[PDB]
């Protein structure tokens, strides 16, 4: 048992990563309309609620989210037959 050269041979290769970000609607949270505009409260993956954001209908590519949504204002809101 002597020790004179310990010759180790291995190969893993793990060459995996990369920095990169990028802006995805989460849900629709709140809704406001001014000026004839109608606008929606967005949140890109990352920025937390405080951090929440506002936008033009007109900008949100995503018409299923607001039609989800009404259904939750829906009940939310006092009011089934009388309008």
């Amino acid at each position: 048992g002597s020790h004179m050269g310990k010759k180790t041979k291995r190969t893993a290769d793990s060459s995996s990563s990369e920095d990169e970000e990028e802006y995805v609607v989460e849900k629709v949270l709140d809704r406001r309309m001014v000026k004839g505009q109608v606008e929606y409260l967005l949140k890109w993956k990352g920025f937390s609620e405080e951090h929440n954001t506002w936008e033009p209908e007109k900008n949100l590519d995503c018409p299923e989210l607001i039609s989800e949504f009404m259904k939750k204002y829906k009940k939310m809101k006092e009011g089934e037959n009388n309008k």
